């Protein structure tokens, strides 16, 4: 528990992380925001979702660490996907547990690209995954 009084987001999320196994990595732009209020950390993921909406943040848990960015650091990507169905690629991300429902792949089965917008660490993964998968399927 924690009563914040104009504390930097970095200090705040460090406080949240005390009761977590994973470190929290707060971007430069997120860290310059301040936060005030009475906080209880009885449900960190729910809090993260709410604060991301209140304060204009985006976040990703990659299974080992939590990344927090300002909404202004959102990466907007267009990604080629020529040799695999969008649905196959989606399921692949999901099964692997890297997919984040807050940052969905936006495409259609007619065209050879899809869009994705979200935390840089996430989008970088999505782009790499699509690039690896497209190549490995580039054949009869």
């Amino acid at each position: 528990g924690f009563v914040a009084k104009d504390d930097s987001l970095r200090t705040f999320f460090d406080a949240m992380a005390l009761q977590l196994k994973e470190p929290v990595i707060v971007s430069k732009m997120a860290a310059r925001k301040k936060i005030t209020g009475n906080f209880e950390f009885h449900d960190p993921n729910a809090l993260l979702e709410k604060l991301s909406l209140q304060l204009g943040l985006i976040w990703y848990f990659d299974g080992q660490a939590i990344y927090i960015y300002d909404a202004s650091e959102m990466r907007n990507a267009v990604v080629s996907l020529r040799n695999v169905s969008l649905n196959e690629f989606n399921n692949f991300l999901k099964r692997s547990g890297l997919y984040n429902k807050n940052y969905p792949l936006r495409g259609d089965n007619r065209k050879g690209t899809f869009y994705v917008s979200g935390p840089p660490v996430y989008v970088d993964m999505v782009v790499n995954a699509a690039t690896m998968m497209d190549k490995q399927n580039d054949g009869i």
